[PDB]
């Protein structure tokens, strides 16, 4: 259906945006993305930088992952995040997302030939 780079892509790529357009912007997104399809996927991070430059972070800092891996690497400086996490109140079909508009680091899990983001890790 989809390769595991294009994957990365889907789940936490926006780059048509600056930053989060609205207070609802997890809301639509994380539907649109289709991650609410199967279940209300509890947190997800979107990055509104250019391909080029996420893709770039796999020549950075190379750390461990939270999986013990270290395969993962640290952007050197921070890009605009978009933290989407479920609310409380949330309940699958009906996925709530709480929007939090961020400038942090983020750490990529990077793989394959050409050497590419295919996890998100974390932002720090
Ligand atoms: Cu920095
Ligand atoms: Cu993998």
């Amino acid at each position: 259906k989809e390769t595991a780079a294009a994957k990365f892509e889907r789940q936490h790529m926006d780059s048509s945006t600056s930053a989060a357009s609205s207070s609802n912007y997890c809301n639509q997104m994380m539907k649109s993305r289709n991650l609410t399809k199967d279940r209300c996927k509890p947190v997800n991070t979107f990055v509104h930088e250019s391909l080029a430059d996420v893709q770039a972070v796999c020549s950075q800092k190379n750390v461990a992952c939270k999986n013990g891996q270290t395969n993962c690497y640290q952007s050197y400086s921070t890009m605009s995040i978009t933290d989407c996490r479920e609310t409380g109140s949330s309940k699958y079909p009906n996925c709530a997302y709480k929007t939090t508009q961020a400038n942090k680091h983020i750490i990529v899990a990077c793989e394959g030939n050409p050497y590419v983001p295919v996890h998100f890790d974390a932002s720090v």
